[PDB]
């Protein structure tokens, strides 16, 4: 069976992981700074905390903007690359699989504290082939440098080519009516990144590389992503993100989820989420192509009864992922609030739990990891909590 191959095994080995979010990706006025959005800098204790909790992987999103020299060499500032290098190796010391990327360089929405500085510009590339050529040259120079730094680091280190590429309308815009022009350029960008990584030598030759589809949307991925042509077989993984359904998990307009919820996104619950996973399973996993959620999550709630629904969500979706051989990394931005943007469960400098974060972390990891054939999606379903409305 292709789903039993070495690649899918590797994907599964990431298990449930954790994002060091709003950290090396944080930026304003055109430059990234680790502490720029209010997290303290990560330490060895951070990564020790993750491994102790049972996370198998860690994603370290990195925004490069502000640390990139002028064309044509686009030289990366050594101090910045040093810190990325250091974090990667702290994570490795803790026994974690590690993903690094190009992150808010390609932020494509209007609401950015770095207006005008996002060089990785999809609409600009679609409007002009000469702009597309320039962006591709920068991508090549950047990934070449990154790969050259990490040429002696093996397959525990994963490169993810890009983050969430879009035109600002989050997949509901012109991408659905431009004759696939945006999807095509994104596909070209992923090819260029893979080419660069493979050209960087040494262990970049057989490194796993994660590639995403449009705005990391699973369906637009399944429907339009073209896996780049590679110099070796079975070393690409499909990266996706899910905060579905958004008005439960992300905006928290609704604070219950699933078949026992009353304050729910209308008609969007377990079946919908499983359907999305099924599409990924059939398109990729079933064919021996691994899939991982680079980001998933749902915000924290103020009420205990509401919080039980969040834990239910994690148990259910993470079980569904395991059953489909899909790994997933929880989005942690360090924010301890309830509601919108409230994703912090582990302190980014100390590795300790934030508030009641242990209960969330346990829900996700222990559901994915469970190896009892009597622990099933049905058993989680039947144990769903009681509405408080």
């Amino acid at each position: 069976r292709p789903m039993d191959n070495e690649a899918v095994q590797f994907g599964m080995s990431m298990g449930i992981g954790w994002n060091l979010g709003n950290q090396m990706d944080a930026h304003y006025d055109g430059c990234s700074y680790e502490t720029g959005w209010g997290n303290k800098a990560a330490t060895q204790q951070t990564f020790n905390g993750l491994a102790k909790a049972g996370f198998r992987s860690v994603r370290i999103p990195v925004t490069w903007m502000g640390h990139i020299g002028n064309a044509p060499t686009y030289a990366i500032e050594r101090g910045w690359l040093d810190r990325v290098d250091e974090l990667v190796h702290m994570a490795h010391k803790a026994g974690l699989i590690v993903i690094i990327n190009i992150h808010h360089d390609g932020f494509g929405a209007a609401d950015t504290p770095s207006k005008g500085s996002h060089w990785l510009d999809l609409p600009a590339a679609v409007a002009s082939e000469e702009r597309n050529q320039l962006i591709k040259q920068e991508l090549t120079m950047i990934w070449l440098q990154i790969g050259k730094r990490f040429a002696n680091d093996g397959e525990w280190l994963v490169f993810e080519t890009l983050n969430e590429i879009q035109d600002g309308d989050w997949g509901n815009g012109n991408n659905r009516r431009d004759g696939g022009a945006q999807y095509r350029v994104l596909n070209e960008w992923n090819q260029v990144c893979v080419d660069a990584i493979r050209a960087a030598g040494g262990k970049n030759e057989t490194r796993y590389i994660g590639v995403p589809g449009y705005v990391c949307n699973p369906d637009l991925t399944v429907e339009n992503l073209v896996l780049p042509e590679d110099v070796v077989p079975n070393r690409l993984m499909v990266a996706v993100h899910s905060y579905d359904p958004w008005d439960y998990a992300g905006s928290a307009k609704y604070n219950e989820w699933g078949h026992t919820g009353k304050d729910v996104v209308p008609g969007v619950g377990e079946e919908a989420y499983v359907g999305m996973l099924n599409r990924l399973f059939n398109m990729y996993i079933r064919r021996g192509v691994p899939v991982y959620f680079g980001e998933f999550g749902a915000v924290r709630r103020a009420s205990k009864a509401d919080e039980e629904f969040r834990l239910y969500y994690f148990r259910y979706i993470c079980k569904a992922m395991r059953d489909r051989r899909i790994s997933a990394l929880y989005w942690d931005n360090g924010n301890s609030k309830a509601g919108n943007d409230g994703f912090g469960v582990i302190d980014h400098a100390t590795g300790r739990f934030i508030g009641n974060g242990e209960q969330a972390v346990r829900a996700m990891i222990d559901s994915w990891e469970n190896n009892d054939p009597n622990y099933t999606l049905q058993s989680i379903y039947d144990s769903a909590p009681e509405s408080s409305r």
